[PDB]
């Protein structure tokens, strides 16, 4: 009675992620302007081109050239060697934007397996990338490039529901380098400096799996290795595999888009839920007439509590008109960069990773 | 054991996401007819006018790119600008690269076919139920069939005034049984389609209900107080690109299990073979499906992951909600015996190398007749 189960995540320089970044760093921008403007904003990216699309309604006048730029700049593509380059790249514009004159099914997950209230193999998945941009950026590594991927299986073990992590199985780590470490070094690096540094030793033993590099080469990475679009990191974005997914993308909508701002607060619901001692891991299911259609809560069999009992403290507790929703967890202001990568669940910046106090 | 609701969604080829998804294919399609070989990686931008490509090629095929594009909107249906959309028209722009060296060499040079590596790392699932003779989700097997009969019914000249954008979504009212799911009823439809300038609401409600509606659901699940919402917008003469931006692999959900099961992550549209997004995902499929209808259970989901430049995967998970008589190890090990889930040993088995797959591009790639991953293995156990 024990099972395995895996997790991706991707560095902030990966090619789908810079869009997701680029999408949100826009949304940002109009923000600070409009706390009212609507924002639809698509980012593709190939060799040499950053290409903005979609459609917005925004009082907002924006230098669409710094915003880019500035988002490349700090990724860390500035130079050819690179693949990229912040000052000799092509900025294409095709968005339409006016002046002023959904429903859905979404998910909200939790478990009380870490502090994130999140499934470890993701939690650790997000860390490592976080730990490779940490270590490039301050020298310590100064061969490392900004394209990077990485994916940890762990082995649990059931108890009345809830999961229980035992071991780390297995460990990929691929990330873009330059020309002159060796492959050896490279592996050795990535061991001892980024992994144990990272994985509670707990965790690690004597046959835990590693593949570090496994396709032997790297050197071609970013946009010019493989197109990249916003909304292709959904999986990353939120749970790793585990809860569910109703299947809307984040990055680039304004807060009035559903699919964003009711995802976000089931999250709120289901960390909520678990903080407060009633289950130890949950899925929250919001049906959508401001009013939901809909509540169920699948608690595993983690609570003493049915699941009736439950949905009833969520309505004493909870008023999720998305309207209500925007005004509590403070969607106005522009803060969705930072969300844009290492995932929007699970750290400890936002409104929806505040547990609330349910007076019942 | 209780009641509950569950919704899905699907949306008409003329949706802007599922035009770049089908645009992909046909792209693969053209590939793979000249070159079986070919490692394609093409993503799709659609907006106001412009159709653009962008990705990775190596193919010994040549292609006529203007040609293939152009057709597949035809195809699609966008002819004119009263539509939003006209193929003989629009801005088709082209930024498509060989691969990356980097990639090749870890991946397929000097390599045989059974040990090819993983063209790329992740993770994916495969599900199946007994709830249909599909082994579908019936919320997410309506949603996508009704998408399936407008499209017929406009192409044929049966109601000849629809327009290629739509989107449906279809609540079904469940009861679980030992962890399976049984669906008892219909609680809401919900349909929204183009169409022509000379037709009235009124007269379009009724065509919906009952050349579209009544030929497709069973009728055990309608009932007095089923929920119908026709043109529930009002007037969508207008579609498509038109106003609106769409991408290749952005109806992830819609492609696969409606909500059910799980997802990791991949796309399918617009991938050769090699990447196991596609290549696993179909035989994660073929694995579940083979369990049911083997009835070893129920209801069952399948994890597995890979590392690219390696062949082998790096883990496999069953769970079976509780529908069996054996465990879940067990079910493992079975899985283990009958399967070899080397990309180059899939491709073999489920023939991915042939240009089918522009068909797979609209109305889900599971739960169809005649592709392979959707005809059962008989297990020896
Ligand atoms: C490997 S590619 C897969 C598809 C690719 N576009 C192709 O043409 O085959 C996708 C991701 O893998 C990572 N990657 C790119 N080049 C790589 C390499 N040489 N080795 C390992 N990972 C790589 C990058 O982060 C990239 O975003
Ligand atoms: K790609
Ligand atoms: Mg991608
Ligand atoms: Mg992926």
């Amino acid at each position: 009675g024990t099972f395995l189960f895996t997790s991706e995540s991707v560095g902030e320089g990966h090619p789908d992620k810079i869009c997701d970044q680029i999408s949100d760093a826009v949304l940002d921008a109009h923000l600070q302007q409009d706390p009212d403007a609507k924002v639809a904003c698509e980012t593709v990216a190939k060799t040499g081109m950053i290409l903005l699309a979609g459609e917005i309604t925004s009082r907002a006048a924006v230098d669409y050239q710094k915003v880019v730029r500035e988002a490349v700049k700090h990724i860390g593509y500035d130079d050819s060697s690179k693949g990229f380059d912040y000052k000799t790249c092509n900025v294409l514009v095709a968005l339409e934007q006016a002046s002023p004159d959904d429903q859905g099914l979404m998910f909200g997950y939790a478990t009380d397996e870490t502090e994130e209230c999140m499934p470890l193999t993701i939690v650790l998945a997000h860390k490592l990338n976080a730990k490779l941009a940490e270590l490039r950026r301050n020298g310590t590594l100064p061969w490392l490039r900004p394209d990077s991927k990485t994916q940890v299986t762990v082995q649990y073990m059931q108890d009345r529901g809830a999961v229980l992590p035992i071991r780390v199985h297995t460990i990929v780590i691929s990330v873009q380098h330059d020309e002159e470490v060796c492959l050896d070094e490279m592996r050795d690096a990535l061991k001892e400096k980024v992994i144990k540094a990272v994985v509670p030793a707990k965790y690690l033993d004597e046959d835990t799996i590693y593949h570090l590099q496994p396709s032997g080469r790297f050197v071609i990475g970013g946009p010019q290795g493989d197109a990249g679009l916003t909304g292709r990191k959904i999986i990353v974005d939120t749970y790793g595999g585990w809860g569910a997914h109703g299947g809307g993308a984040f990055s680039g909508k304004d807060y009035t888009k559903v699919d964003r701002s009711a995802a976000y607060a089931a999250r709120w619901v289901a960390k909520s839920l678990v903080k407060g001692g009633l289950c130890r891991r949950v899925l929250v299911q919001v049906s959508y007439v401001s009013h939901p259609l809909s509540i169920s809560i699948f608690h595993y069999g983690t609570s003493q509590k049915s699941e009736r009992e439950l949905l009833e403290i969520v309505k004493k507790n909870f008023d999720l008109r998305p309207g209500v929703i925007v005004r509590d967890l403070d969607l106005k202001k522009p803060i969705y960069q930072r969300t844009a990568a290492y995932g929007h669940f699970g750290r400890d910046s936002f409104p929806w990773e505040v547990p609330k106090k349910l007076k019942y």
